[PDB]
């Protein structure tokens, strides 16, 4: 209990680390109290990721009410002020998980960490921004006690010459705006307008994207659905004009700016939908060919096609010629999601499905085909026949085939030879996941249970 748990904690620091932490949590849930604290101090003083996982895995499993929080507060505050790379985000997540217990000291431990978070507002500012984001995600009541000083500190802390600090500051401002709008916007719009008039480009774009997303959830719902597969309404013309001027001027001046422009163009097109839409379509058509910019450009084009349904229909032949030259060469994950979002224009996909079936078996393309067969049920048998032919060519003859079985049992098809070919798959394969998913899909495929020709194959597979 003392040597084996310490050996597992040392092996977690040196896939196996989270499994060892989960095994230690499952061993502590069944139950040596000082040996775990000594091992935690030895792993924290040395390394940091395994100790943070061992400190975070025991929270919510053992049941430490008051004695564990006073010991964990010093270990959470020691690494937060001077922080290393992304394991510091794991330390911030462990602090947010320790603050999410629901104890009496949580009103004292959070406000001591939030008021110090304004002391820093670059390894110190981004750690405070991540701590504020974790406190807003964990404790929304304790994070609303100091709202006047945080908006003044983040307006000056995000103006520093850094790239990684703005990605945390935008997330902290979005969590603060979500906590404000769930139960201020004019001062943030005034600060974002004063910051704009190449350092003050992408930060101002990310500051304006939060105000564009908080006022209108219609443009955000399409991006939230495609990812699985007053204040801003008044000053909307000048902000869109400044965004269009920044997109047209800074064309090839300064990667992050083009990505911020492609992210802000779809929300601005969905908020108010012909010259600005033509300039945004021209910018997306110019940025689709450039390197490291086509993944956001395809999603922005799909969002603008879902928003401007009547306006983008004249631009149907320009994009459809660009995708058909891309699939024929085989980064292919965003193209299927863009082709799925462009439909939500039905007869043009039947010539486009020939290359999409020829690209290969992937999860995003299968989800796009499922969403296209669910939303647009015009030609469902033509897609299902090609999917069945691709699955038969895959399973007739290397990793992806598990997902092929996952697509074989996902939705309905037009299947007695498949269950006779899959009833020998787990008898030959020595892999665990192949046998597991094969049994999982052929137990679902047997659901068409007074003719004695299906009874034979049902009895055979059973």
């Amino acid at each position: 209990s003392n040597v084996s748990v310490l050996q597992q904690f040392a092996s977690g620091l040196k896939r196996a680390k989270a499994a060892k932490e989960l095994q230690h949590y499952v061993t502590m849930e069944l139950r040596s109290t000082r040996f775990y604290d000594q091992l935690n101090h030895h792993i924290f003083e040395l390394e940091r990721k395994g100790g943070i996982l061992a400190i975070a895995s025991l929270i919510g499993v053992e049941g430490g009410n008051a004695t564990r929080i006073g010991r964990f507060a010093n270990y959470l505050r020691n690494l937060l002020p001077s922080n290393d790379p992304v394991v510091m985000e794991m330390a911030s997540k462990a602090i947010g998980r320790l603050a999410m217990a629901g104890d009496t000291f949580t009103a004292e431990y959070v406000e001591f960490e939030v008021k110090r978070a304004l002391e820093w507002l670059e390894g110190r500012r981004h750690a405070a921004v991540l701590v504020l984001r974790e406190l807003a995600i964990s404790v929304p009541t304790f994070f609303f006690q100091q709202v006047q000083p945080f908006f003044d500190n983040i307006f000056v802390a995000v103006w520093d010459p850094k790239q990684a600090i703005r990605e945390g500051a935008v997330a902290a401002l979005r969590a603060c705006l979500i906590l404000t709008t769930q139960r201020w916007y004019r001062h943030t719009f005034e600060e974002a307008e004063k910051g704009f008039d190449d350092d003050r480009i992408h930060g101002a774009l990310l500051i304006l994207n939060e105000l564009v997303r908080i006022s209108s959830m219609e443009g955000e719902r399409l991006r939230e659905e495609m990812e699985e597969i007053l204040v801003e309404s008044r000053c909307c013309r000048d902000l869109m004009e400044e965004k269009f001027d920044q997109v047209c001027q800074w064309v090839l001046k300064c990667s992050l700016i083009q990505m911020t422009i492609l992210n802000l163009l779809p929300r601005l097109a969905a908020f108010r939908p012909t010259q600005y839409l033509q300039d945004t379509m021209n910018h997306v058509l110019s940025c689709v060919k450039k390197e490291k910019e086509r993944t956001a450009a395809f999603q922005a084009l799909g969002l603008l096609s879902v928003a401007v349904r009547s306006e983008f229909k004249v631009y149907l032949p320009r994009v459809l010629d660009i995708i058909r030259a891309a699939l024929p060469p085989k980064v292919d994950a965003t193209v299927f999601t863009c082709i799925s979002m462009l439909a939500r224009i039905q007869q043009d996909i039947k010539e486009l499905l020939e290359p999409m079936l020829a690209v290969g078996l992937s999860p995003a393309l299968t989800a796009v085909l499922y969403d296209l067969s669910r939303q647009i049920p015009q030609l469902k048998k033509d897609i299902q026949d090609g999917l069945l032919k691709m699955l038969s060519l895959v399973l007739m003859h290397d990793g992806s085939i598990t997902l092929a079985l996952r697509t074989l049992g996902s939705f309905e098809f037009e299947l007695t030879q498949f269950v006779r070919h899959c009833a020998d798959h787990f008898l030959n394969s020595e892999h665990k996941e192949i046998r597991m998913e094969a049994a999982r899909t052929c137990s679902r495929l047997l659901t068409p249970s007074v003719s004695q020709t299906a009874v034979q194959v049902v009895a055979d597979v059973l």
